[PDB]
């Protein structure tokens, strides 16, 4: 039995991603392979590791033994222009089929086959602790194979990982012989409670591309080869399969390579021919510089016996080069007025979790000695994300999308300024493209989007909004929309987005809300409130109240006239000022902006609203490309996503904001795309469904639009569904989010790799909305409330955090019960559809309480 | 359809245009480009911006529908950043194609629940068999049928959007935009035909100047010659609104919508209040590549069907000296022989530019002398997938061609002084989807490969002259990778025994073919010291077999006394006594026939095992990369030359045929699911082939040759001829059957073989099958063709000579030769071992039909 959908060993695209938050990642196939090996600093999909795979030896007593490969068989295209190469080993035998059943953070894979005497199933993670960002991120995973006897003899069984060290490589170069700027090593380790395979290299500890692995267990039960065979042929797996089949067993090489001297094809053309044999030390010298070594464990199974044989694979690349060498922001794109510190800093910049754990071991020996407690809370995360009463379909949606927040897009680095003070700083990419990150500085048009880590790892947000705040944002309030200056660089010479600059703005209120520090809001406070002020100064010509004319955008354009996304955030960001002012005690600004947002509400209405949405005013529409006019923006209530989450309710009439929510449902979404027409990129199409930026129902479509117009984005989509559950209309919620999970369902894409641009997109961290929405919640650090408002009647079950705990809501047969799996909740009010159900609720870490609600 | 309807889903499938030596673009199932491959190098996968064929269909008095003549994609769609712009994924298509390839022929058929008229694309480039440079234009048709089957009349206009290739560079300051020239296009009319000119302006002698174009001889043109070039895509937006409106083109008013750069494009530096730039100024600021529309419109009537005829054609001249490949390095050079590239210079040319220089040559021969161009390869592939082959062996034979035709191949034009003037046929083994794989026409790989010696023998013999003219030392060691052909210094690696033989077999090939005796006499010195070489220097124990140490084809060598060196050497030792008594050279015919008369005896006496021949060592293990009693399935790789050289059986039929069987019964796999192979991947899963080598009666190797667990189409299809010349018939059908379902399409693509790259070399032995089943033996010096089909019956087949081609046709009384082309002056004509003629001559377009009493 299995809680999550079946995706078949067939769907290629599927990769469960391990690894956690800044670690880098390699990731399960629904064949139960790893892939995309991706570790050191930079995505890598697509990138093979020599010589990594499990296996398996099957002896089953007085029966043939069988020695498999735990993989499903391949399938879809095999027409590798060289085959697949000799370090696939992609001709050893391997099993009919297997089944990928994930809720991430975990997964299992049960394999099926009709020879094996076993059934094999795979079970792996790495640990996901809300609100603990380090416990999160760990650099290693759990491999755990559980093994059953169906049969009617025992079987002794190995299971065995063959890995290799991924460190190393170098472009051609005379540092870089063989495609490796060092030579790796492996050995056998037991020490710090467990044992395996601990792997090294020879690069500088300073290196970008310095860093160590380890295959490791806590079980006594192991048989290995430490170093397999290196010749110029490979003659290392020749001999590792026949050790494993021989027997199930294995044992060091007594040579570790079966080369006397460079001969033949590898003869060094100006040598001696008679010249006698080098040393082994001498000859793996002038030899290929990877290792791999295996780690069997093994155990004999009665008939219907089942045992686990744990393993795990850990990491570590601590060094990142300074400075986002991305694709944006040139040297020839810095302006001057911030001084250039990186020369004075040095030319790397550790990642974070470096510093808990100086190698692999260290990282493996943490998970395997706190692995009950970490397990323990990655599952109680799991039953409480997926286990609730949730549509599966949004469940998928918030838990499946976590994977962007864990992967290459996002980093924590250590200290990386001393403009922030000493401690980590997080910062992202908006994507990663397969071999590189994707549209660097910790982008805010993009990030606005983003919830997931407000939610679950509200410090790492708040070292983000940090930055912006003390090194992007000028003394008039102008915020830059990409961050160059947390590696201690000057700033982008682009100015502001409207988007990026009052979103953020947004955020500091949403992480001040969640967290309840006002320390934190007063050290960014002067600042933040002048990027407030930036807008109605600079934004408005023609004092109306209004942003109007030339504003730049998440759609890489700026839009003229007099729009609902610029304004409707505008006035969102109002109200949020508001309530931080008022509690500060900035009382003038406070009544300022108060003051401002009824007149803001009130201009919308007049000038924007046109009966059924809200749309771009302008002269003509054609007069400057890349606009929108008449159309539906998707996007022209992303305000009001923001308002909702941020406990501000509905920033213009009820009626009038489900109406023009009604009517981006109606116009934009697709169900199928067959008939749609478009010159953009494609992120949906044929047989699919999606919700597209904009549509023009009623005509008045420029010759050329906005330059996404015709596009599906899935953040939008979310954001989209959010403010639909919140407004009452689950039915449109629930289909944009289905057509949308569709896409990513394994058929042809990844459920766990939303893309936009690039792979693990930021904006898809819009979907943790959706948790929220569906539940109401409303957790308030100031007032110590938190409140529940589901958006379906009777039983829920829901997944909640605050920034003092988290736990499960469980609501029906008129009561509310809150059980708390991590840290601690104290409780002013709780509340329920608007009505208080208790006061004064303290609770810890393990603690329930069961409140009946009022008659 | 004759051929199988390969559907649209399958995505490895991929039907190459082009020809020898020209570079390449394919055709995917979905009837779209794909793998732009022009540029002297292999790019598969490489996208070509915004090129593409699409069609408008207006009814009268009906809603207007506008697609892009391509089935839609399916399997994954997860790009990292999407489907791209400029690869307009997200534009209107068909539901469905199925695609039917009779190389060099492609029909794509569309299917359409919508569209008000079904379309069909036929595509080709010339093949005409003998004439090189014909089947060698640098250019295609794309002719795309559109069948009105309404009752209202329905104007259609098809259109080819092109962008050319020209001009990549490594990111930095000399590739602004990843473009190190700036590209034109031009509407033009000249030479016969109408249509797209696309130039780039980097020097003429650049490796990576070339031209494209886009052309017609229809009159009923549309068309917008450039596209607006914008930072953003507007030029693809505003096509697609020119097009859908009215299915009429115009040309851009403004070649660019900006007027400086702005916002995210600003230069920091720039003077605000710079100014005016003209619009040539902004181009200059903007990406590099242009694209350009070629419309074709015609009203069809309720019923009609018309043509719509494209050629697409490129020429990328200049090639940089030298393979630049990753084994014969400039440091893996031994001394000796003169370094003449400072002399020569940085460029050699690709021969098709002598007649072709551009774009524009190319499309306008292939225009003009279409019907004849055509009509030939139209009878060509009539002859080869219309006779009585079965079905499997007419595909193996002929999609095979391919690689023949691609990136593996080229043909320079006079690159060493050395040779004289004219063109040099040289090859990688293979290509990798962006390099060259293994370079200097590689003489234990080449040895396998039959096609162009059948098709195109003046391209062999010239590769010929390269080895014994430029890599043929006085000793008589010949290298098994030429770099004399560049004008460079010999490779440091010594011979190989089946390449340097299996060259001795090849030359005796050639000259069997065309009969010239002063080719043969110019080769000859060189040709005979590498033959006595072998008994020399491989021979330690002076018992007549070759022993010790000999590199081979599986990159290792052999120790022991083994067949594959042997039955070679006793192959290449009976071709010599030919050669060596037709030039009346008496010392050598009578000193190789003794010398091949004693190989033969020692062979059965020591390396058969009374059921095959196998390697005899003292201890298999003793050497790594052995196979002692293991069954080597290449151990008969002379017999299959023997057979196709006209010299029958090496060693007693009854051996040779028990030997074929052990191979195939041990080595032949149904279902590789349980096979354990720690090697490379050419066939897994439940596909079935031909292994390497197999141990049925044990003494398998701890570390056997590298390659022994493998499956090699080459090697099947070897052993697949020489079965057939042995009269099992049924085995090598299975044997073909068994690889071609590898390449069907589900998984691997009909026209790509691959070993170590693709459109490898060796599955050019696939040529050996037309040749064994209709038991072909051509014979230029005695001037007589015989056929001896393996089975009984009525039979068709194409065949070749030196002087011409075409099909024969023979029943029980009579044989009917058909010419396609050039002459055929035969002085006898043999039919199952009879006479069936003397003295028969016929010219291209002439029928015989002869009576065999
Ligand atoms: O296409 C890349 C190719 O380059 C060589 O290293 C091949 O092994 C490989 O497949
Ligand atoms: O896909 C659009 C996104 O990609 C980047 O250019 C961003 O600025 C933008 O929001
Ligand atoms: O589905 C019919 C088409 O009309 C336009 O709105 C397109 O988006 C849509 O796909
Ligand atoms: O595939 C890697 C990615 O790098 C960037 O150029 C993207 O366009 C591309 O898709
Ligand atoms: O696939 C094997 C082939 O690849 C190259 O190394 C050739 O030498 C060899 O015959
Ligand atoms: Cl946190
Ligand atoms: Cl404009
Ligand atoms: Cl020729
Ligand atoms: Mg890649
Ligand atoms: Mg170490
Ligand atoms: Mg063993
Ligand atoms: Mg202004
Ligand atoms: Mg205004
Ligand atoms: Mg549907
Ligand atoms: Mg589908
Ligand atoms: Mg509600
Ligand atoms: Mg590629
Ligand atoms: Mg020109
Ligand atoms: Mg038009
Ligand atoms: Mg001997
Ligand atoms: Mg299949
Ligand atoms: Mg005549
Ligand atoms: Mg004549």
């Amino acid at each position: 039995s299995r809680r999550a959908r079946r995706i078949p060993h067939t769907a290629e695209s599927v990769a469960f991603p391990l690894g956690g938050i800044g670690t880098g990642n390699v990731s399960l196939g629904a064949r139960g392979e790893l892939r995309d090996w991706e570790f050191e600093n930079l995505p890598d999909k697509g990138r093979l590791n020599p010589r990594s795979f499990f296996a398996i030896h099957a002896a089953p007593q007085g029966g043939p033994s069988a020695t498999r490969v735990l993989e499903a068989r391949s399938s879809g295209r095999h027409d590798r222009d060289a085959g697949y190469g000799f370090d696939e080993l992609a001709g050893l035998p391997r099993l009919d089929s297997a089944g990928l059943h994930g809720e991430y953070p975990v997964v299992d894979i049960d394999f099926t086959d009709a020879t094996l005497p076993v059934t094999v199933s795979l079970h792996a993670f790495t640990p996901l602790v809300p609100l603990d960002a380090d416990a999160s991120g760990i650099p290693a995973a759990v491999l755990r194979y559980r093994v059953v006897n169906p049969g009617d003899a025992p079987v002794t069984v190995t299971v065995v990982g063959s890995m290799s060290h991924t460190a190393g490589r170098g472009a051609p170069g005379p540092d870089a012989p063989w495609g490796m700027r060092g030579t790796q090593s492996v050995r056998w380790r037991e020490s710090d409670g467990i044992r395996g395979l601990d792997f090294d290299i020879d690069l500088d500890h300073d290196d970008p591309g310095y860093g160590t692995m380890s295959l490791t267990t806590t079980d006594s039960s192991t048989t290995v080869k430490p170093q397999w065979v290196t010749s110029y042929w490979p003659d290392g797996a020749r001999l590792f399969w026949n050790d494993l089949a021989d027997d199930g067993l294995l044992a060091p090489e007594a040579r570790l390579t079966l080369e006397d001297k460079p001969r033949g094809l590898f003869a060094e053309r100006d040598a001696d021919p008679d010249a006698p044999a080098l040393t082994e030390e001498q000859m793996l010298a002038k030899l290929p510089r990877v290792r791999t070594g295996s780690l069997g464990i093994v155990h004999t199974l009665a008939p219907g016996e089942e045992r686990d044989f744990e393993f795990v694979l850990a990491w570590s690349f601590p060094n990142r080069r300074r400075g986002w060498h991305g694709h944006i922001i040139f040297d020839d794109a810095l302006e001057d007025g911030a001084p250039d510190l990186r020369d004075e800093l040095g030319p790397i910049v550790r990642n974070h979790y470096a510093v808990r754990w100086p190698d692999a071991w260290a990282a493996a020996a943490q998970l395997h000695r706190d692995l009950p407690a970490l397990e323990g809370a990655t599952d109680a995360f799991v039953e409480e994300l997926y286990g609730g009463s949730l549509d599966p379909v949004l469940a998928d949606a918030v838990g499946a999308n976590i994977a962007a927040l864990r992967s290459t897009t996002c980093f924590v680095l250590e200290s990386p300024t001393p403009e922030l003070g000493d401690g980590p700083v997080f910062a992202a990419w908006e994507g990663s493209f397969d071999h590189g990150g994707s549209c660097e500085g910790t982008c805010t048009h993009v990030w606005s989007y983003a919830q997931t880590a407000a939610w679950l790892f509200p410090g790492l947000e708040r070292s983000a909004r940090r930055a912006e705040y003390l090194l992007e944002t000028d003394e008039s309030g102008a915020q830059k929309f990409r961050g160059n200056r947390i590696f201690g660089a000057p700033r982008w010479f682009i100015g502001p987005a409207v988007d990026g600059q009052l979103g953020t703005f947004l955020r500091l209120h949403r992480e001040w809300r969640f967290c309840g520090d006002d320390e934190f809001l007063r050290e960014l406070w002067p600042a933040a409130a002048r990027t407030l002020d930036y807008a109605a100064r600079e934004w408005d010509h023609d004092g109306d109240g209004l942003l109007d004319g030339e504003m730049h955008n998440t759609y890489d354009i700026e839009f003229h006239g007099v729009e609902p996304l610029s304004n409707i955030i505008h006035l969102a960001a109002l109200r949020a000022g508001v309530r931080m002012a008022g509690h500060l005690g900035d009382t003038a600004r406070a009544q300022e902006w108060a003051l401002r947002a009824d007149h803001v509400a009130a201009a919308i209405e007049g000038v924007l609203w046109n009966g059924e949405y809200y749309r771009q005013v302008i002269d003509d529409v054609d007069a400057h490309r890349y606009q929108y006019g008449d159309g539906v923006l998707s996007d022209q209530l992303l305000g009001q996503f923001h308002a909702f989450l941020g406990g501000l309710g509905y920033l213009l009439p009820e009626a009038h904001v489900r109406s023009a929510l009604d009517a981006i449902v109606q116009h934009n979404h697709r169900g199928d795309l067959r008939d749609h027409e478009s010159t953009q990129r494609v992120y949906a199409l044929n047989d699919e469904g999606g919700l597209l930026l904009a549509s023009w129902p009623e005509g008045g479509r420029p010759a050329l639009p906005f330059v996404y117009a015709d596009e599906v984005w899935t953040g939008i989509e979310h954001q989209v569904a959010v403010s639909l559950l919140f407004a009452g209309r689950y039915d449109d919620a629930l289909r944009i989010e289905r057509t949308l999970r569709a896409r990513y369902d394994g058929a042809h894409r990844s459920p766990w790799n939303e893309i936009e641009c690039g792979n693990h997109y930021a904006r898809s961290l819009a979907s943790w909305g959706l948790l929220i929405g569906a539940s109401g919640a409303q957790w308030d650090a100031g007032a110590r409330t938190l409140s529940f408002d589901p958006v379906l009647p009777g039983d829920a079950r829901f997944l909640f955090t605050t920034a003092t705990g988290w736990g499960g809501v469980e609501i029906g047969d008129d009561v509310i019960t809150l059980r708390l799996h991590g840290g601690a909740l104290d409780l002013d009010e709780l509340r329920l559809r608007g009505e208080v159900a208790g006061r004064g609720i303290h609770l810890d870490a393990g603690e329930t309480r069961t409140l009946t609600l009022t008659l």
